[PDB]
């Protein structure tokens, strides 16, 4: 029992946070909340079949794209199952379950046991009763235009991931005054407070009080009385303090008013508050800044149907999320609030038009909830489901509905969106949330969502103040389901990082290029680590499948950067593994990769949004955790290069480059022709989808030493780090006569492999526009929630203008067409200011 408090100390280590450490608390949620959830761990856990669990089969249920089908002939599919030197290769039609040649080795190949298959060099495997199609794996292989590997071998056994045993009165607020230890601002002024009662972003009421002073300490001593009335607060609505002075905002903190026991809350408090540098989740936490000798406190008290209509009302739910709606508009929707349930798209903006601060109104709307056998009965949309869990919608209610899609979505599409609903929790009112529990379930029900939910919980830990304390009781909550087996991965991959990071920092002091010694010193540090303290070999934080080993010392090195990265390099900790060719990892202090892996991961999103139409555009999402404060990893694509420096190449240290390099540095790079025409085959594909991503998201106008290219034609964008940041000659996206070149054209011309980038792109962004509203909810949360300085809504009104909302096919395709057009009549004039800015 002093064993089980030995490791609570791991449980600690591992999140990086102490979730029994009250000292910044004033309630017992977050411990409650502690409590509160073990039911639903012992519950998933229970409920998991521990065979399945501990192969993780890694599949999906859609279909096979019409992209690649036509990658297969005469409908069987090769598999070269592999043993201690031996290997055989066996044919396969494209609906053979695992089982389905489990006879035709042991018996039809050529008392027993039971093995299974596992593929050559991960962590990853082929079981369960799935066609083969159906493995996420085999689609990979296929579309990558690789071959299958496997070795037939003992499954891991079930018992290694063995999890531990166990009135009608007007609402008052007294405002006794604030307090700052120092009073950093030398221009005496005066502030004022501001009781603000909140509900979902909507204010119900507001109060200040009389300007005073500004001093170290200044009371009031006053009762400040809203009109609401206490009936009619909801749970969940939301005190915000907030500290003008004069008009700027400087400070501000919340308390629910109503707690996690739907008490009011009564008592006297001190809070300490977030100072506002220089909307944003952070603005809405019922956290209180845990730095209590520098953040300024405050300290309070409580004691206590026609045509026309129909029309109006369906152009209404026909609108996108960010349309605001009127005051009409909402009377209107709230009066056919019946009409209004039978269309789910209208569930957003029908939940929006309710007077949350009137006890009867939520009444009927808690009323019109429980009459939604429309909304149960709908297919799952993402979009919608994702709106309602938004900071638009405070009401727990509301929220579950949302939660209640959710639960319909298989595996492979909760990776999809993981990050993102990992992040919506910044956006729930209270500790324990059904989001919070179904991120749970699922954690623990699949190893793989298990992993990366860690690391993205893990991630948050390190670099908010604003939510360390409510993520790290949900990250415990895992790790105490997740089982012996991961908790033994997670240690040995927090261990390499950490000691990782510590190698990364020293090296950055050291200088402000290269040096001799440098490289050799770090080479001094990376033998040293390897020398005893590294693990045999760890899990890839971004590539769970994929164990490292042993750190190519030679081949690691500090790169040339603007921070100071290092290059790393990894022997695959795996013998069955198909090669010697290592796994690289950048790490990197000084830069927020928090941006990056949202980005990153809305670009996986627009993949598989292509995948429903066929479409393919071979973009590399590449591997990125931010695992602490500005600092984290990024995967390493072998074989790649940055545009920039294939300009050094023939060219060197400045100028415009010969149109041609690229195709030189290409055909240099193909050893045949005959191969060749698949780099410029992925070039035009990848250069399409890129454009279109970029473009769409508000990111294409980029210097082109961020954006890179495989010596096999991919080319891809690299460093997401604060691009969006907001009229000089501009650029639309990078389409450069380089890139036009290689597609066989000057500024008129037009190719028989550029027609196909003309049409392509075309195609790639109506099939975004097939999804207006899934993108626009995900990048508004993207701001919010990762884009720290992205205070206004003008900035997120750019993907409405960008994706041409409400308008017809054509006129669009006449909108974007143009766009490449302005990068045409544009050659190199922004990427030389670009060269003048590298250096301005
Ligand atoms: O998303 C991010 C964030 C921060 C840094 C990077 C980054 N990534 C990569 N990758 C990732 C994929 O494999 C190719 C190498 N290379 C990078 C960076 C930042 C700098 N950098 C870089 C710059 C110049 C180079 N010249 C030759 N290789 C280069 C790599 C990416």
């Amino acid at each position: 029992s002093e064993e089980s408090q030995a490791f609570q100390r791991q449980l600690t280590a591992l999140i990086g946070y102490d979730v029994t450490d009250v000292s910044n608390v004033h309630d017992d949620e977050l411990e409650f909340t502690r409590r509160g959830l073990v039911t639903p761990r012992m519950a998933e856990v229970a409920s998991r079949d521990p065979k399945l669990y501990a192969m993780h089969p890694w599949v999906t249920s859609k279909p096979l794209p019409e992209y690649l089908w036509k990658k297969i002939a005469n409908n069987c599919i090769f598999i070269v199952i592999h043993r201690s030197t031996t290997s055989q290769t066996i044919k396969v039609s494209p609906d053979d379950t695992p089982g389905a040649i489990l006879q035709s080795f042991f018996t039809k190949m050529a008392s027993e046991q039971d093995f299974v298959l596992r593929v050559c060099g991960r962590d990853e495997y082929l079981v369960g009763e799935t066609p083969i199609k159906n493995f996420q794996w085999v689609r990979h292989c296929l579309k990558n235009g690789e071959e299958i590997h496997v070795v037939l071998d003992t499954p891991p056994d079930p018992a290694l991931d063995e999890v531990r045993k166990e009135c009608d009165r007007k609402f008052r607020v007294k405002i006794r005054g604030i307090d700052i230890p120092v009073l950093p601002r030398n221009t005496d002024l005066t502030v004022f407070v501001e009781a603000n009662i909140q509900h979902g972003q909507q204010v119900l009421c507001q109060r200040r009080t009389s300007p005073k002073p500004f001093t170290e300490e200044v009371l009031w001593n006053v009762w400040l009385e809203f009109s609401i009335k206490i009936k009619d607060l909801p749970k969940g609505a939301l005190l915000n303090l907030q500290i003008y002075c004069g008009v700027q905002l400087l400070y501000y903190v919340n308390l629910l008013l109503i707690d996690h026991r739907f008490l009011l809350r009564r008592g006297e408090y001190v809070l300490h508050m977030w100072q506002i540098s220089g909307f944003n989740a952070d603005k809405l936490t019922s956290a209180t800044n845990p730095d209590k000798e520098n953040s300024m406190s405050i300290s309070i008290l409580l004691d206590n149907m026609p045509n026309q209509l129909r029309k109006q009302l369906e152009a209404i739910i026909a609108t996108d999320p960010l349309n605001p709606l009127t005051a009409e508009d909402k009377e209107l929707l709230w009066h056919f609030r019946y009409e209004s349930l039978k269309h789910p798209k209208a569930y957003p903006k029908l939940f929006s038009s309710v007077k949350w601060g009137q006890q009867e109104i939520v009444a009927k709307t808690y009323q019109l909830l429980a009459r939604r056998e429309v909304w149960d009965q709908s297919a799952l949309d993402v979009g919608l489901t994702m709106q309602l869990l938004d900071c638009n919608f405070s009401d727990e209610n509301v929220r579950a509905i949302a939660v209640q899609k959710l639960e319909s979505l298989e595996d492979d599409d909760v990776l999809h969106y993981l990050l993102q609903l990992v992040q919506a929790v910044k956006f729930e009112p209270y500790h324990d949330s059904a989001l919070a529990r179904f991120l749970l379930k699922r954690g623990l029900r699949n190893k793989r969502i298990g992993h990366f939910l860690f690391w993205f919980l893990r991630s948050e830990i390190a670099q908010s103040r604003h939510y360390q304390q409510r993520f790290a009781v949900i990250l415990e909550a895992y790790l105490r389901g997740c089982g012996t087996a991961m908790l033994h991965d997670f240690t040995q991959q927090v261990q390499v990082i950490e000691m990782l990071q510590k190698v990364t920092l020293d090296i950055k002091s050291l200088s402000a290029d290269v040096s001799s010694q440098v490289i050799s010193q770090l080479k001094q540090k990376l033998e040293n680590l390897q020398n005893s303290q590294l693990p045999e070999s760890f899990r890839v934080p971004y590539d769970p499948g994929l164990k490292a080993g042993a750190l190519a010392i030679e081949k690691c090195k500090v790169m040339a950067s603007k921070k100071k990265p290092l290059w790393l390099e990894f022997k695959c900790a795996d013998p069955t593994a198909l090669s010697n060719e290592t796994i690289g990892i950048i790490f990197k202090h000084g830069d927020d990769l928090r941006q990056d892996m949202l980005i990153l991961q809305i670009l996986r999103i627009m993949e598989s949004i292509w995948e429903t139409e066929s479409l393919d555009l071979c973009l590399l999402p590449y591997g990125c955790i931010s695992t602490g404060d500005k600092i984290g990893m990024i995967e390493i694509v072998k074989d790649a290069t940055t545009i920039a420096k294939i300009q050094q190449s023939t060219v060197g240290n400045t100028g415009a480059f010969k149109d041609e390099v690229l195709n030189h540095w290409l055909k240099e790079k193909s050893p045949t022709e005959e191969k060749f025409q698949a780099a410029v085959e992925r070039f035009v594909y990848s250069c399409a989808g890129y454009c279109v991503a970029t473009f769409v998201l508000g990111i294409g106008d980029r210097h082109n030493d961020n954006i890179m290219i495989t010596e096999t034609g991919n080319l891809f964008h690299i460093d997401f780090g604060h691009i969006l940041g907001n009229n000089k000659e501009r650029v639309p996206f990078v389409l450069t006569p380089d890139f036009l070149f290689v597609m066989g054209t000057s500024g008129k011309k037009t190719s028989p492999h550029f027609q196909k980038f003309q049409d392509i792109c075309v195609k790639a962004y109506l099939a975004l526009r097939h999804h207006t509203n899934l993108l626009i909810i995900l990048f508004s949360m993207m701001l919010m929630t990762g884009m720290p300085q992205l205070t206004s809504k003008e900035d997120i009104e750019y993907i409405r203008d960008a994706l041409t909302v409400g308008k017809n096919e054509e006129d669009a395709k006449k909108y974007f067409l143009d766009q490449i057009e302005v990068c045409r009549d544009k050659g190199w004039t922004v990427q030389f200011n670009w060269f003048l800015h590298l250096v301005l």
